[PDB]
Protein backbone atom coordinates (compact mmCIF):
# COMPACT_ATOMS: atom_id res chain seq x y z
CA UNK A 1 0.00 0.00 0.00
CA UNK A 2 1.02 3.73 -1.01
CA UNK A 3 -0.01 5.42 2.45
CA UNK A 4 1.85 4.54 5.45
CA UNK A 5 -1.28 4.56 7.47
CA UNK A 6 -2.74 1.74 5.21
CA UNK A 7 0.57 0.18 5.01
CA UNK A 8 0.64 -0.45 8.82
CA UNK A 9 -2.51 -1.61 9.17
CA UNK A 10 -2.38 -4.04 6.18
CA UNK A 11 1.06 -5.72 8.21
CA UNK A 12 -0.51 -5.53 12.03
CA UNK A 13 -3.34 -7.59 10.87
CA UNK A 14 -1.78 -11.30 11.79
CA UNK A 15 -0.34 -9.32 15.43
CA UNK A 16 -3.54 -7.59 16.29
CA UNK A 17 -5.65 -10.74 15.73
CA UNK A 18 -2.89 -12.77 18.30
CA UNK A 19 -3.59 -9.17 20.83
CA UNK A 20 -7.16 -9.82 20.58
CA UNK A 21 -6.65 -13.34 21.81
CA UNK A 22 -4.41 -12.42 24.72
CA UNK A 23 -5.75 -14.33 27.88
CA UNK A 24 -5.87 -11.44 29.71
CA UNK A 25 -8.14 -8.99 26.76
CA UNK A 26 -10.54 -12.85 25.99
CA UNK A 27 -11.67 -12.50 29.62
CA UNK A 28 -12.02 -8.76 29.33
CA UNK A 29 -14.11 -8.65 26.68
CA UNK A 30 -16.40 -10.90 28.25
CA UNK A 31 -16.08 -8.39 31.42
CA UNK A 32 -14.46 -10.51 33.96
CA UNK A 33 -11.81 -7.98 35.09
CA UNK A 34 -10.68 -7.29 38.56
CA UNK A 35 -10.05 -4.22 40.34
CA UNK A 36 -6.34 -5.82 41.14
CA UNK A 37 -6.51 -6.80 37.19
CA UNK A 38 -7.22 -2.79 35.80
CA UNK A 39 -5.14 -0.77 38.32
CA UNK A 40 -1.91 -3.03 36.71
CA UNK A 41 -3.33 -1.85 32.90
CA UNK A 42 -3.57 1.43 34.80
CA UNK A 43 -0.27 1.18 36.12
CA UNK A 44 1.45 -0.26 32.68
CA UNK A 45 -0.60 2.87 30.76
CA UNK A 46 1.59 5.17 33.19
CA UNK A 47 4.92 3.85 32.84
CA UNK A 48 4.27 3.36 28.87
CA UNK A 49 3.11 7.02 27.88
CA UNK A 50 5.80 8.42 30.23
CA UNK A 51 8.26 7.04 28.28
CA UNK A 52 6.35 7.33 24.92
CA UNK A 53 6.01 11.59 25.63
CA UNK A 54 8.93 11.81 27.15
CA UNK A 55 10.51 10.89 24.16
CA UNK A 56 8.02 12.93 22.14
CA UNK A 57 9.19 15.82 23.42
CA UNK A 58 12.93 15.23 22.95
CA UNK A 59 12.13 14.91 19.09
CA UNK A 60 9.14 16.95 18.43
CA UNK A 61 11.16 19.59 16.46
CA UNK A 62 12.65 16.70 14.26
CA UNK A 63 10.93 15.98 10.79
CA UNK A 64 10.95 12.61 11.50
CA UNK A 65 8.08 13.10 13.70
CA UNK A 66 7.01 16.61 13.80
CA UNK A 67 3.75 16.34 11.51
CA UNK A 68 2.12 13.83 13.71
CA UNK A 69 2.81 15.97 16.91
CA UNK A 70 -0.18 16.83 18.48
CA UNK A 71 0.74 17.50 22.53
CA UNK A 72 -2.66 19.15 23.43
CA UNK A 73 -4.57 16.81 22.17
CA UNK A 74 -3.32 13.25 22.97
CA UNK A 75 -0.99 14.00 26.17
CA UNK A 76 -2.18 10.79 28.59
CA UNK A 77 0.83 11.41 31.03
CA UNK A 78 -1.50 13.78 33.69
CA UNK A 79 -4.85 12.19 32.91
CA UNK A 80 -3.19 8.49 33.94
CA UNK A 81 -1.43 10.42 37.24
CA UNK A 82 -4.75 11.39 38.02
CA UNK A 83 -6.32 7.96 37.78
CA UNK A 84 -3.15 6.30 39.97
CA UNK A 85 -3.73 8.78 42.69
CA UNK A 86 -7.19 7.24 42.69
CA UNK A 87 -6.56 3.98 42.34
CA UNK A 88 -2.85 3.64 44.07
CA UNK A 89 -3.75 6.90 46.54
CA UNK A 90 -1.75 10.08 47.12
CA UNK A 91 1.24 7.93 47.97
CA UNK A 92 0.72 6.03 44.50
CA UNK A 93 4.18 7.23 42.38
CA UNK A 94 5.96 5.17 45.63
CA UNK A 95 3.89 2.05 45.50
CA UNK A 96 2.94 1.17 42.13
CA UNK A 97 4.26 -1.85 40.63
CA UNK A 98 7.25 -1.71 37.87
CA UNK A 99 7.20 -5.40 36.06
CA UNK A 100 9.75 -6.75 33.82
CA UNK A 101 7.76 -7.08 31.04
CA UNK A 102 6.57 -2.97 31.49
CA UNK A 103 10.54 -2.54 31.73
CA UNK A 104 10.66 -3.90 28.72
CA UNK A 105 8.29 -1.64 27.07
CA UNK A 106 9.52 1.58 28.45
CA UNK A 107 13.16 0.29 27.46
CA UNK A 108 12.56 0.03 23.83
CA UNK A 109 10.49 3.23 23.22
CA UNK A 110 13.74 5.08 25.13
CA UNK A 111 16.23 3.29 22.81
CA UNK A 112 13.82 4.21 19.87
CA UNK A 113 13.82 7.48 21.16
CA UNK A 114 17.63 8.64 21.63
CA UNK A 115 19.20 6.19 18.40
CA UNK A 116 16.27 5.50 15.84
CA UNK A 117 13.66 8.70 16.09
CA UNK A 118 12.05 8.09 12.72
CA UNK A 119 10.79 4.61 14.36
CA UNK A 120 8.98 6.56 17.36
CA UNK A 121 5.83 7.21 14.77
CA UNK A 122 5.35 3.47 14.88
CA UNK A 123 4.60 3.29 18.91
CA UNK A 124 2.64 6.71 18.38
CA UNK A 125 0.54 5.30 15.87
CA UNK A 126 0.33 1.81 17.82
CA UNK A 127 -0.55 3.79 21.80
CA UNK A 128 -2.59 6.70 20.59
CA UNK A 129 -4.67 5.63 17.58
CA UNK A 130 -5.52 2.40 19.32
CA UNK A 131 -5.97 4.01 22.73
CA UNK A 132 -8.26 6.55 21.02
CA UNK A 133 -10.09 4.07 18.97
CA UNK A 134 -11.11 1.44 21.72
CA UNK A 135 -11.30 3.88 24.97
CA UNK A 136 -15.14 4.03 24.58
CA UNK A 137 -16.08 0.65 24.65
CA UNK A 138 -13.54 -0.61 27.33
CA UNK A 139 -14.89 1.98 29.26
CA UNK A 140 -18.46 0.95 29.46
CA UNK A 141 -17.25 -2.61 29.95
CA UNK A 142 -14.32 -1.93 32.86
CA UNK A 143 -17.49 0.94 34.42
CA UNK A 144 -19.76 -1.98 34.62
CA UNK A 145 -17.59 -4.93 36.34
CA UNK A 146 -15.78 -2.68 38.49
CA UNK A 147 -18.80 -1.30 40.20
CA UNK A 148 -16.30 1.70 41.44
CA UNK A 149 -18.08 4.63 43.54
CA UNK A 150 -19.67 7.69 42.63
CA UNK A 151 -16.34 9.66 43.14
CA UNK A 152 -15.86 11.24 39.85
CA UNK A 153 -12.24 9.68 39.34
CA UNK A 154 -10.04 6.96 37.97
CA UNK A 155 -11.59 6.82 34.06
CA UNK A 156 -9.73 10.20 33.14
CA UNK A 157 -7.86 8.19 30.81
CA UNK A 158 -10.79 7.41 28.39
CA UNK A 159 -11.29 10.44 27.64
CA UNK A 160 -9.50 12.90 25.11
CA UNK A 161 -11.03 16.52 26.30
CA UNK A 162 -9.31 18.06 23.18
CA UNK A 163 -10.40 15.73 20.57
CA UNK A 164 -14.07 16.48 20.08
CA UNK A 165 -14.56 13.92 16.83
CA UNK A 166 -12.49 10.48 17.32
CA UNK A 167 -13.17 10.13 14.08
CA UNK A 168 -12.76 13.25 12.54
CA UNK A 169 -9.22 13.42 14.49
CA UNK A 170 -7.97 9.68 13.15
CA UNK A 171 -8.95 10.94 9.71
CA UNK A 172 -6.39 13.58 10.30
CA UNK A 173 -3.58 11.61 12.17
CA UNK A 174 -3.55 9.25 9.08
CA UNK A 175 -3.09 12.10 6.47
CA UNK A 176 -0.18 13.50 8.79
CA UNK A 177 1.78 10.35 8.66
CA UNK A 178 0.94 10.06 4.69
CA UNK A 179 2.44 13.43 4.72
CA UNK A 180 6.00 12.05 6.79
CA UNK A 181 8.89 12.61 4.25
CA UNK A 182 10.84 8.90 4.32
CA UNK A 183 13.38 6.45 2.22
CA UNK A 184 10.87 3.23 1.54
CA UNK A 185 13.95 1.62 3.38
CA UNK A 186 12.79 3.46 6.74
CA UNK A 187 9.41 2.71 5.79
CA UNK A 188 10.39 -0.56 6.33
CA UNK A 189 11.37 -0.66 9.32
CA UNK A 190 8.78 1.83 11.01
CA UNK A 191 6.27 -1.18 10.02
CA UNK A 192 8.94 -3.45 11.73
CA UNK A 193 9.06 -1.57 14.77
CA UNK A 194 5.37 -1.56 14.56
CA UNK A 195 5.43 -4.84 14.58
CA UNK A 196 7.47 -4.64 17.84
CA UNK A 197 5.38 -2.75 19.28
CA UNK A 198 2.11 -5.23 19.13
CA UNK A 199 4.47 -8.08 20.60
CA UNK A 200 5.43 -5.67 23.52
CA UNK A 201 1.78 -5.19 24.31
CA UNK A 202 0.50 -8.65 24.01
CA UNK A 203 4.04 -9.75 25.88
CA UNK A 204 2.79 -7.87 28.67
CA UNK A 205 -1.04 -8.97 29.06
CA UNK A 206 0.94 -12.42 29.45
CA UNK A 207 2.90 -11.50 32.39
CA UNK A 208 -0.03 -9.57 33.55
CA UNK A 209 -2.35 -12.94 33.15
CA UNK A 210 0.77 -14.86 35.11
CA UNK A 211 0.53 -12.55 37.71
CA UNK A 212 -3.29 -12.26 38.79
CA UNK A 213 -3.77 -15.93 38.46
CA UNK A 214 -0.95 -16.96 40.60
C1 LIG B 1 -9.66 -6.56 23.50
C2 LIG B 1 -8.65 -6.57 22.62
C3 LIG B 1 -8.75 -5.77 21.29
C4 LIG B 1 -9.82 -5.70 20.47
C5 LIG B 1 -11.20 -6.37 20.64
C6 LIG B 1 -9.45 -4.85 19.36
C7 LIG B 1 -10.26 -4.50 18.30
C8 LIG B 1 -10.17 -3.29 17.64
C9 LIG B 1 -11.27 -2.47 17.17
C10 LIG B 1 -12.78 -2.81 17.31
C11 LIG B 1 -10.75 -1.38 16.59
C12 LIG B 1 -11.59 -0.24 15.97
C13 LIG B 1 -11.30 -0.08 14.48
C14 LIG B 1 -11.42 1.39 14.13
O1 LIG B 1 -12.55 1.94 14.26
O2 LIG B 1 -10.39 2.00 13.73
C15 LIG B 1 -9.30 -1.46 16.69
C16 LIG B 1 -8.37 -0.55 16.23
C17 LIG B 1 -7.02 -0.54 16.50
N1 LIG B 1 -6.36 -1.36 17.41
FE1 LIG B 1 -7.25 -2.92 18.47
N2 LIG B 1 -8.15 -4.43 19.54
C18 LIG B 1 -7.68 -4.97 20.72
C19 LIG B 1 -6.41 -4.78 21.24
C20 LIG B 1 -5.41 -4.03 20.66
C21 LIG B 1 -4.02 -3.95 21.07
C22 LIG B 1 -3.38 -4.70 22.26
C23 LIG B 1 -3.38 -3.11 20.24
C24 LIG B 1 -1.89 -2.71 20.31
C25 LIG B 1 -1.52 -1.73 21.14
C26 LIG B 1 -4.34 -2.62 19.28
C27 LIG B 1 -4.08 -1.74 18.26
C28 LIG B 1 -5.00 -1.09 17.45
C29 LIG B 1 -4.70 -0.04 16.51
C30 LIG B 1 -3.32 0.59 16.21
C31 LIG B 1 -6.04 0.34 15.88
C32 LIG B 1 -6.30 1.41 14.80
C33 LIG B 1 -6.16 0.75 13.43
C34 LIG B 1 -6.15 1.79 12.33
O3 LIG B 1 -7.21 2.43 12.10
O4 LIG B 1 -5.08 1.96 11.68
N3 LIG B 1 -5.56 -3.21 19.56
N4 LIG B 1 -8.99 -2.64 17.34
O1 LIG C 1 -6.69 -2.27 23.94
C1 LIG C 1 -6.60 -1.07 24.13
C2 LIG C 1 -6.11 -0.52 25.45
C3 LIG C 1 -5.86 -1.62 26.47
C4 LIG C 1 -4.40 -1.69 26.77
C5 LIG C 1 -3.92 -1.61 28.08
C6 LIG C 1 -2.55 -1.67 28.33
C7 LIG C 1 -1.65 -1.82 27.27
C8 LIG C 1 -2.13 -1.91 25.97
C9 LIG C 1 -3.50 -1.85 25.71
C10 LIG C 1 -6.69 -1.38 27.68
C11 LIG C 1 -6.83 -0.10 28.21
C12 LIG C 1 -7.62 0.10 29.34
C13 LIG C 1 -8.27 -0.98 29.94
C14 LIG C 1 -8.13 -2.26 29.40
C15 LIG C 1 -7.34 -2.46 28.27
C16 LIG C 1 -6.96 -0.07 23.05
N1 LIG C 1 -7.64 -0.72 21.93
C17 LIG C 1 -8.91 -1.13 21.92
C18 LIG C 1 -9.17 -1.67 20.68
N2 LIG C 1 -8.03 -1.57 19.97
C19 LIG C 1 -7.09 -0.98 20.74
Amino acid sequence: PQDLSEALKEATKEVHTQAENAEFMRNFQKGQVTRDGFKLVMASLYHIYVALEEEIERNKESPVFAPVYFPEELHRKAALEQDLAFWYGPRWQEVIPYTPAMQRYVKRLHEVGRTEPELLVAHAYTRYLGDLSGGQVLKKIAQKALDLPSSGEGLAFFTFPNIASATKFKQLYRSRMNSLEMTPAVRQRVIEEAKTAFLLNIQLFEELQELLTH
